[PDB]
DNA sequence: GGCGACCCGGCGCCGCCTACGGTCAGTACTACGGGTAGGGGGTATCGGGCAACGCGGCACTGAACACCGTTGTCATGTGCCTTG
């Protein structure tokens, strides 16, 4: 958590170099955008022992938004083909994106 | 003011080996952009199958000489007959 915050404090420093006040709006809408790259850039790079690449990261994490929702409507386990359509890829990339998102046991 | 309690911290330990043990966890997104390790073809260099060309024993063209062996040969010596 206390990582989150530097990293917020990092991305607040960005924004606000790159803020003027020619926006006709307070802070809380232009700098929040660049706290949320900030952080959302420090999860996908610093999270996980193996480190994943960005791309990969957010595919690891829409697969498992999907397959979440997948869960919540059908209620059951979904067949690979459909998850594979669902997110349009091929099975195999389907299998390889699963494996690759485990985390190391101690 | 140093003692004194007490108070707390603070640690530190609590005995030796042996069989197997069962599993799973929630809230971004796009977009570009470079740059690649992988997909291809074509070329230069090194790495295989048949003959290569030696050698050596001996062996023959036997040729040309050598080594005994031999009956060629013979000008020159004994024995009998005729005459001094």
């Amino acid at each position: 958590f206390l990582d989150l915050i530097q990293e917020g404090n990092l991305g607040l420093i960005r924004a606000v170099e790159k803020f003027d006040y020619t926006k006709g709006y307070k802070f809380s809408t232009y700098a929040t955008w660049w706290i949320r790259q900030a952080i959302t850039r420090a999860m996908a790079d610093q999270a996980r022992t193996i480190r994943i690449p960005v791309h990969m990261v957010e595919v690891i994490n829409k697969l498992a938004r999907v397959q979440r929702q997948m869960l919540q409507d059908l209620g059951r386990e979904p067949t690979p083909e459909e998850l594979a359509k669902e997110l349009d890829m091929t099975p195999e990339k389907v299998i390889e994106v699963q494996k690759y998102g485990r985390e190391p046991i101690s």
